């Protein structure tokens, strides 16, 4: 076929806003969770969040903002981001040949609580007719087509927590398979609102440390007891690596494996056992072509809950078997929190870095590792020049997607 | 690449449930519309709907129906239809083998009205504990991998009114691709409630020809004033060929062309000149690798709106010219209303039966055909035998997905 290789990195997260910026502030350790600020979450049992600061005025046209729902508002900013840095323009592209695969996971949180208000307080005639527009999933991907004209395939995947990834191997499939030349791809997440975080909360699916916020988010650790919700979006520029060489493209890696399974479980417990990690692990191996012994880093899932990241590691011990005590993997959700549906988009970002780079990002807050998962979680950033990593997604539901890199 | 076939028809329609009683609905022409029943929609200013009869504790454990929202009960009975007529039984299957993806446009619509109002009147800590497990839009795909433990790739598309194809071209793809040797794919959907049908009436999207509910929906008729929302679910069983012959599978048809591009053009506005359309129509056809003297029949998206009817058949006149003339076009929606999530997926199983039957299906209420829209819509029921169809669907959004299918 064709290989597909990383040519922009689009940011917007808690800890930054840019790609670079993104980086360096891993390489700090830098935690973005802190007392939420969004609303008023006084009422709620979990106060804490990881919050992004940008002008969206910056980047869009004001008058247009006020119909765009903040999901999509981050997609656009880190779509522009993301073609910055790959140096494209759109006129320098064939617009046929671009597709758009920008996933969520909720999608428009906060429209939902303005016309559902709209709808109790006013009936459904006065709900606004924007409504459908702003909310759906698909306009991040739609949005992003009509703003630069990309005619290409335009789709969109939801998939919870996999989102991130899903959306980023179905544009690998899409660039493989000659539908398209060059994707935007990624996921986008705009859920810090007091309907999804007391959703969450009832499910007692959140870290209740709203003492210590930027110390909540704590994988791996005996005390690790449940994820911070972080919002944000990552868009990557994916290209066929013929188009990239032709254009003197800077390439950061090459997207090689795309494994995928499900859990077929629980709703939203994932197997104790890490069954169908295991087997979304053993088959981005399989499909990149490499061994476990060739992976040098895993940008773990890990979001911090006791059943979860235990089973992540057993899934790890069980596909590298001898090898899991040579790798190095670090939680990028330690710093960010979790992103949901741009959780995997943020972290294929992460994990790209750091073989561009030849660092390793650190897991911060491993003040009291849990001995039972015996791997290097990297406690501080590490200069290491691998040439294989794999960026893990293990979602609510039972969706499992794991991406593999290959350093260029 | 493998060939791809269809070896199971599981549809769960306003006009029939089971493949077999909607196909003998279709050629009897008869209408699943009427006034809505499913809650008092005397305050709308759209009071009708293409609503299904089925109960769910017929298929599924009427205990765990409690905790599961409309769409995915859909979803769950169509997949058990689809498995039940491909004659498979879960243990007749390697279950890493098989892949999940049902798509959907909203998701857990009546599960956000009742949650929304909780959230509002009682707060966000009253929040109901299923709430975000029963709306998010991968849970038909997670539910359906969940029942019969299929640990195959499980993924979910949301791109509106082109979901139901999006996700059978994405399941083609994931076959192709050897990454599952069966998928059930397809759509859902469970939008009739007082806010969906609300939203969508003050967009202007839907006919208000309340007083002849059977009359409402008139695609490529003068007199067209928009779509009738429908409900349901399509689940379709894919398999690769070999797979199929060696099982003894009854086949219907050869799935084997894909399209998708995007409009790039408006929110909600169709491109006016069909100009998305005929470029997704013309894609599939190449990824099909035939050209457009070979195509017989068309599966139109025709929702029977004013601008939307007309860009589709200028999109038609583009890619096929004179053939135009001789092709045979039919919307499934002039009788089981737009299904939204769920269109693609119906409409690609009536094409489906259309090829393996000989029989075209008809565009019924004909009465005042449009002047300006001169191609043979099929007002009855013809026999005859073609060897390729094509499946439309253009969403909100832009989003263009078309499928294209192979007589056996
Ligand atoms: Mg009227």
């Amino acid at each position: 076929m064709r290989r597909v290789v990383v040519t922009g990195l689009g940011a917007l997260t808690p800890i930054g806003v840019g790609q670079e910026a993104f980086h360096k502030a891993q390489l700090a350790g830098k935690s973005g969770v802190r007392p939420i600020t969004r609303f008023d979450a006084s009422a709620l049992p979990v106060r804490i969040a990881a919050e992004v600061d940008v002008d969206p005025g910056a980047y869009l046209d004001r008058k247009e903002l006020r119909r765009l729902d903040r999901f999509v508002q981050y997609a656009l900013i880190a779509a522009q981001l993301a073609l910055e840095d790959a140096g494209l323009k759109p006129e320098d592209l064939d617009p046929e040949r671009v597709g758009t695969l920008v996933g969520t996971g909720i999608g428009g949180m906060e429209t939902w609580e303005a016309q559902s208000r709209v709808f109790l307080e006013r009936g459904p005639n006065r709900i606004s007719p924007f409504f459908i527009p702003m909310m759906i999933a698909n306009m991040a991907s739609a949005h992003i087509a009509m703003r630069y004209g990309f005619t290409g395939p335009s789709s969109t995947v939801v998939t919870a927590c996999a989102t991130g990834a899903d959306a980023l191997g179905s544009a690998l499939r899409m660039i493989q398979l000659g539908e398209a030349d060059l994707v935007l791809a990624g996921g986008t997440e705009a859920a810090i609102t007091p309907m999804a975080i007391g959703a969450f909360a009832v499910m007692r699916a959140l870290s209740t440390r709203n003492e210590e916020p930027e110390k909540a988010s704590r994988p791996f650790t005996l005390s690790r007891d449940g994820f911070v919700m972080g919002e944000g979006a990552g868009v990557l520029v994916l290209e066929a690596y013929e188009h990239a060489k032709k254009r003197g493209a800077r390439i950061y890696a090459e997207l090689v494996g795309f494994g995928r399974s499900a859990d077929a479980h629980h709703i939203t417990e994932p197997h104790p056992e890490g069954k169908g990690a295991a087997l979304a692990m053993a088959r981005a191996l399989k499909d990149a072509g490499i061994a476990p012994e060739q992976v040098g880093y895993i940008n773990a899932h890990g979001t911090s809950t006791p059943v979860g990241d235990r089973a992540e590691v057993l899934a790890i011990k069980r596909v590298f078997g001898d090898h899991a005590k040579r790798l190095m993997v670090s939680s990028t959700k330690s710093m960010i929190g979790h992103l949901l549906g741009a959780a995997g988009a943020v972290e294929a970002i992460a994990t790209v870095q750091a073989l561009y780079h030849g660092v390793i990002p650190p897991t911060i807050n491993l003040e009291d590792p849990d001995p039972e998962l015996d791997l290097d979680f990297v406690p501080e950033p590490r200069e290491a020049k691998v040439d294989y990593a794999l960026s893990n997604s293990f979602a609510f539901g039972g969706h499992n997607a794991v991406l593999a890199f290959k350093r260029v």
